[PDB]
């Protein structure tokens, strides 16, 4: 899973998108979504 404060869903982001249990994937910007 993605770490806390990590990107959880960018458009074209091939890395860890699934937030860790206890973190919310908050889309902050078009490509930047962060596990908060
Ligand atoms: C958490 O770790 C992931 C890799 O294991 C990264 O992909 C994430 O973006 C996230 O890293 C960022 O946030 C953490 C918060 O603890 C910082 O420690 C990292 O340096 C980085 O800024």
């Amino acid at each position: 899973t993605q770490s806390h404060y990590g990107q959880c869903g960018g458009i074209g982001y091939s890395g860890p998108t699934v937030c860790a249990s206890g973190t919310t994937c908050q889309v902050l910007n078009p490509y930047y979504s962060q596990c908060l």
